[PDB]
């Protein structure tokens, strides 16, 4: 057989939804003024902060959420529900364009809990894996621990998933599918780092400049990444809109209860692997159901795919 590069468009989107229902048309998240998308990879936070769902609980939070996604997406096609995976209120969808399901294979997803003694599901994260074509890709959601001093469990929490989550494979001989034996690797989710040193009011004041490269160099993520404790060989986009967290719920304000938490970008995507392009990446103002704002990141991705013999 002979294989070949194709393109095809890969929609990532994180949004940490602070327990509620959605209430929300999520087309303006999934489907605003961008081409249908050939692949959508869609993860959530905190989709249910009950005491019943931490104890690993069925919740309706699932279905309705999975239910405003479905209509959320791209009106020009119809799209196959591939994958669905949750630990809590961690969850990830995938769907694909119903012309592409066939090309589909080895749908495989996991969870790996990193809260509570380690190992329950308030923090952590989930992955589906799976083949299109011949390429092999992995996409992670991950619930990183909360709050600006607890970036070393934030890196812990990050290794954690990377040495626990196996997938399943055809050949019991080799050893199981870790996260990086992937051709492409997605990585989203709230990874809850924080902006180090400056005060609340110059964060904020930065903001309202817009000087996002000088906030830039204060974030914990970028020194992190910098200082290979975390996300070795992954690559994140230039941020040009403003923090995602936090929000007084219904508006645009920053939190104004007794918290009053600093601004943060919380809510990431990166990624590794060849043949990767970002046409976008980007946060939607207009959700206000959440005390986050929702982010995206249109790719274009070269899937090898078999050249048809005649
Ligand atoms: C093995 C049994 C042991 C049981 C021990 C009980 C455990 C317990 O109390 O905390 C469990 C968690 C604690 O929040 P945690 O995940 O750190 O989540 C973060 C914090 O709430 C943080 O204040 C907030 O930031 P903000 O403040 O900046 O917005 C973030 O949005 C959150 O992500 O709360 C929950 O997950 C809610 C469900 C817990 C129910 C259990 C009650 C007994
Ligand atoms: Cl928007
Ligand atoms: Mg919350």
């Amino acid at each position: 057989m002979y294989t070949y590069i194709q393109n095809f468009r890969f929609f990532a989107g994180t949004y940490n939804v602070n327990g509620q229902s959605p209430k929300e048309c999520l087309r303006l998240w999934l489907s605003n003024g961008i081409q249908a998308p050939d692949v959508y990879c869609v993860g959530f936070q905190e989709l249910d902060l009950s005491k019943e769902a931490f104890f690993f609980h069925d919740t309706p939070k699932e279905e309705e959420w999975f239910k405003a996604v479905s209509e959320g997406l791209h009106p020009d096609a119809k799209y196959a529900k591939v994958k669905l995976i949750r630990l809590v209120g961690i969850m990830l969808l995938l769907y694909v364009k119903q012309e592409h399901a066939a090309y589909i294979s080895e749908v495989e997803a996991e969870t790996v809990g990193t809260g509570i003694m380690g190992r329950m599901g308030n923090k952590g994260g989930v992955a589906i894996r799976f083949q299109f074509h011949n390429t092999s890709i992995c996409v992670v959601n991950s619930h990183l621990a909360a709050h600006i001093e607890e970036y070393e469990r934030r890196n812990q929490d990050y290794k954690d998933i990377c040495s626990r989550m196996q997938f399943c494979q055809p050949d019991p001989s080799l050893p199981p599918l870790t996260i990086s034996n992937h051709d492409v690797i997605l990585w989203l989710g709230d990874l809850n780092y924080r902006i180090e040193e400056l005060d609340v009011e110059k964060v904020k004041k930065l903001i309202e400049e817009k000087d996002f490269q000088m906030l830039y160099a204060y974030d914990q993520l970028k020194i992190q990444v910098a200082a290979k404790t975390v996300f070795e060989g992954f690559t994140e986009g230039e941020l040009t809109f403003q923090p995602t967290y936090k929000y007084d719920t219904g508006s645009d304000d920053w939190d104004t209860s007794e918290k009053c938490r600093a601004p943060a970008w919380c809510d990431r995507i990166l990624w590794k692997g060849k043949n990767i392009t970002q046409l976008s990446y980007q946060s939607h103002m207009a959700l206000k159901t959440s005390d986050h704002k929702p982010v995206s990141s249109v790719f274009d991705i070269g899937v090898r795919v078999v050249a048809h013999h005649h």
